């Protein structure tokens, strides 16, 4: 299968809420992305509705032509919402910045099972850590998403090749356990290739860099450009 | 003279700071705008550096091909900065949301004179209020900028025509006193024309709506589109 | 202000329901048109829900940046719907081609009354007929939309200039009664100007021609094109 | 190895025949598609001539630069027209949705031979069923077109990888019997790749998704996008 | 009123017959221009069928969305074809270069009357010469098209102003005889305006300069740019 | 190695001389193509100077950024011109359609040697016929260009595969004699790939199909699209 | 009333002559500019032939579709070349920066007459000074080109409205003496309008700003932008 | 990872300093290139500050998103500058064309040492010379950039293939010494591939050709174009 590109449109809302108006609208951004090479759309519903709102999730769930990846923390509230919303994907995150699955095997087991019961495919956001990965496999998540943050912030060309290698070994380890593996968070037009080249990678969920390119060149080209780089890497 | 369009790039930074990276960069946005129909660039330096930073102002002041309109509150800090920076324009604002010039004739007189002494053309941000306008004329500002906020938020087609009329009478009053008059703040692609049609209008400083259009269509077209609407109104 | 353009997006949905999939989606088309020169979006909710659906209207009502013009037949169902939807405009059409206001003064008078209590501004779609126009004015409707179908259909240059004269004359008469007047049905890229040249015209609501240009050229350009011909006509 | 794209322009006609004007014209759509990556144009001449008309087929036959793929039901009327027109291909269709070749070996036997004597390369529109494939081979048709509708409608990932498997097996089966195999019908920008990667696939005939993308982006980019996805799948 | 643009697509066919292929096809050129500024399409059916052919004319007559202007020499053949084809316009040309109406008053008189009974508006392609204009008025032709070749070939800027003047006086003279007047032969992007500013001008029929620009920029912009220059001239 | 594309701009001049103007100018067409995928430019200086003229050749020789391929008949005139012009390449053509080298072994032998001393690489335009290939090898020509006309005219899909095969075997045969081989005459957007996939192909010289596409889309994309199809073929 | 744009392509050559390759070629730049709204092309042939060369002028003279404006100093060499080349215009320049006509009435008297006998329309590059204007009139030159350099360099708004006043008076003065007046030299996208609005202005010759915009956006849009600003100023 | 592209923007400034204005601005060009395929930006700070200035470098150092490659002569001035600027890369060039490392082992050894202490990664620009390569490796430099000038200049196909072989061979040898190798000087759109095909190449730093394409076409496309040819070469 072709590498997939999930586009996170949270920052479209960031720009909206810096002024209370209705624009720009994440609903429009999603149509653009789904038609410029995005295979999925990701929104992070935060408990403080600061940036994405219940409305966005509500309409988005009716307007998306592909599928939603709802990013949320593991709280009673969010789980409740997710089960009602029935997103195709759910990515659990904290409130290096990865979920501490290994340290909460019960809570995560309960969440995965529950979301799974609502027909939601679950992804645990975690660091390139085999303990955490082993833990995720064990609690029942069909997916994990490796935090590419440290890799993006690689101050030195060395720290980077090092970070890349850790992610790669982590992914291969994740797949041997039967997990499908995503990445994203921090990837840019300049560092996406090494990650896209990792064979075990299933989908890359990228947000900020794309929105940052969009204010300059427009969303359509920004999304197309990212996808193209991704497929260049694989070929 | 042709109506002028000043583009406020504050929100380019809003989108930048929602992630600490270097992008998107307001310096790039300014080149794009200055070449797509913007006659001036406006940045608001806030005391909490939340969104635009000293760096932006510093580089921008060297990279702008047209001129800077530095938007700031009337504090010792800001005045200090402005005098050092030597912006071509300075727009004083509060910390309907207009400066209370009438109620602070001394502070404003001191500020205007001081900025004027640094060769800075001053603009007082105020409501469509003849008392405030008379006050501004009297304290020495060569410019005022009428807050178009209430007009943009006109809930009813009636409240709007009403708000438009107040702005228009206010402008004509401002000019009789020898003031040059700007507007902007809240204007959109759908309400810019009635304001652009007001003859006394010198420059419209527009920010949010343009950045909101840009994430969809790119900055170049967003700026060009606004300018075109503006010149359609006048002709 | 300037001549307005309302884009009817009904045919986006007729292309959708020809296959029962979710695309194309009227919600997307509305975003595009509103950002390319449309001042309003028109949807006709048929009783058989042939093309537009209650879903489209529901979402559309929350996503439009400008204003919705609901096109509907005068029936208990539609009135109740219009009342709860609270569209900014409601254009009453038949269940030469226009509504028979003269022959149903009672129905129409109450209809307008009922919609006006819900804040909806009513427009009666009628023929370039002085009797119907006078009747419309008498039932209290604030708007009338003149059916330009025959003008469009005109098979000979003469039959066209004639239908044109008949329309201009009607527009003038309706305005003499305090009626604000629209038109647009059947208008094309090649015949829109003469109509747009009529001074009393407030807004042209066009659909088919635009969507038909769109499949070849894209909605954005199709809309900007029409908008430009219209403003050219008044220049 | 070099996948061909056949664009079905039927829906261009549905949009036109919703108004009774000459636009949009299928003849224009074909020129665009043929120059944007289409290798053939398909038109379905229905009995009720609701969408595509005799005129279309007649001019299309003289304007096409590549070749026509005439979709029709097996009747004396349609068969008569086919032999008259001399389309390069003829795709027999019912008027799982597939054509029943097994249950009519004689009708089909005659149809194919008749069309064959007229120089028409015949293709039988069938379901991914071993029975029908064997029938088509035995009956003498050079081509079969596997119905992908079920694969497109598959609600879940698993129900999809399943339908994909059936099609891939059916294509390999078809090929071993000396049959050339096409598909398309239901393919979209989001599911087309998995079908394109099927080695045996000769040509994918696609319509609805392309025309639906076209009302937003324009026919050329719509057709060009699809062709590009297809070649990437084989690359 | 509106200055119209008729695009002569003859040279598209010229480019075709230089290889006896089907491309480029005039039927396509015609769709492009009609959607990019052309108000009409002109084709010269030469007796030897050098450039345009009978099929061109026949299909064109069914595909044109605006109207056809059939250029032809005066011979029973062409007339019969014309009467048969019922093109909206017929511009009689010779096969200075203008049609000699004075020297053939009888023939033309029959032609005009003849074509006029079929319902075809006739125009006589003539030189900016009074004898020929009076001649065309006497004969009953509703239109004349002034040959702009000598103007287009105007070597010096004086020899050129001579031609302009000569064409302008001739146009006013023609109008004074109840004739409607066109022009267009040899007009280019750099000389069209002076001619378009002539008040009496009803439609400019241009071919060569446009096709010549189109090879570089593409037909769409070549047409749109010419229409744009014309409207600028009359503003 | 890299499959090269030589664009024959003859038909640009064809379009020019159809009016004896200066536009369109081949010198311009040449800049466009060289920057859009052409690795060379080909011009056929016909003895009667029908299409291309001496100035064309003369200026072109000073403006081309890549290299010239002068097509010409074998006569003392052309040779002298060639020897004078020092074009990088010279493709000797007749004035099946291929050059008859067998029947003129002597003449060609002198031509090749003659042009070769001026430092001009020579290529003989011949049919996919062994007698002529052996002939061209014997005579000393370093290149041959296989005429692809019969292939391009391939009415049936069989008559076509016959030509492909015939060209492929001929190319391998030519290579086995130490000859380098080109092709290109009559190749289009829909048939170029099969020819480009032939391993022995060194450069495809194409003209007509490109100019034909360019009238619609503009030269730049016409060239870029052809080069793109070619690289796809060899990948 | 219809302002002409003259594009100076000198800087295209400076960029080339910084490397000693054939690119970028002024010949290409001229084709683009002439088709993007330029009415003439200017080239300054300098003694040191540092930028523009003899070759350029030589080919330019044969490729231009509009006309050449040869900029040169008054010397026997340059004058000799002018008479040989026969440029449409010749703009005499020094090699306030303006040409001293007053202080050399004889040289200029002869130069103009000589160029005049060669058919060259002469223009004297002078400062906005009453003395020089009178001299140019008395000396016999048909044109003068007012140096706008000082107006472009004006540091402050007031110093600018001042220089603008001097130019406008000088142009009206020049016109009353029967002189045709041009400008340009220093104009930019940001100051061009005020100069364009000057009624008397015949042609603005611009170079640097346009080429500087061109390296970012491309020559065509650069030239098209400038022409559009100019016409808006007169509109 | 993949072959990198470094864009030298020196010529943007050479177009600027040809007039002393502020445009075009290298800072803008850098943003464009970095977003169109450039992986690095190269600036050559000459001692005479002919084109690039200390200002450009200072700002550029704060605005680049990727990494700066400072090109400089080995002198006390430049070293101190490089040391305080801390560019990611420093490419040492002369004050065949490359640096004489073999003959200045001491200077070079210390230079590298000094720059490496400031964290700068050093590259020595040298000829495809085994002696210089070996010397470079011995002085401790981590990179070498092979001068491709002669390859570029090659006047004959043979002289080119030869210079090519010489370069490939050198690259291989340098890599055998642990040296990472770049190239790019003089590379064009027509000769870049053969070079990019060399496996050891790490990054191509190209300038003139790109800027020269830019004035015609725009920097963005110029850069994306080059980047695409490069990756095509490695495909």
């Amino acid at each position: 299968a072709e590498l997939l590109l999930g586009v996170n449109i949270d920052h479209i809302a960031t720009l909206r809420n810096a002024r209370g108006t209705a624009y720009p609208d994440p609903v429009q951004a999603a149509f653009i992305a789904e038609q410029a090479g995005a295979d999925g759309i990701t929104v992070h519903l935060r408990e403080d509705r600061r940036h994405i709102t219940d409305r966005d999730v509500r309409i988005l769930r009716q307007t998306l032509d592909t599928r939603m990846n709802l990013e949320m923390a593991v709280t009673e509230e969010m789980l409740a919402i997710a089960v009602e919303t029935k997103p195709h994907f759910c990515c659990l995150v904290p409130e290096e910045g990865g979920l501490d699955v290994a340290g909460q095997r019960d809570k995560m087991r309960d969440a995965c099972k529950r979301l799974a019961d609502a027909g939601i495919q679950v992804s645990l956001f975690i660091d390139a850590d085999e303990e955490q990965i082993k833990a995720a496999a064990e609690v029942g998540a069909p997916f994990i998403e490796i935090h590419t943050g440290c890799y993006a912030d690689a101050k030195t060309d060395a720290e980077q090749a090092q970070e890349l290698a850790r992610i790669a070994k982590a992914a291969t380890f994740a797949a041997s356990l039967g997990l499908k593996v995503n990445a994203g968070h921090g990837l840019t037009y300049h560092n996406v290739k090494a990650i896209a080249a990792i064979p075990e990678m299933h989908e890359l969920n990228i947000g900020h860099a794309i929105i940052g390119r969009a204010v300059m060149t427009g969303l359509k080209d920004a999304v197309a450009e990212m996808k193209r780089l991704m497929l260049e890497a694989r070929g």
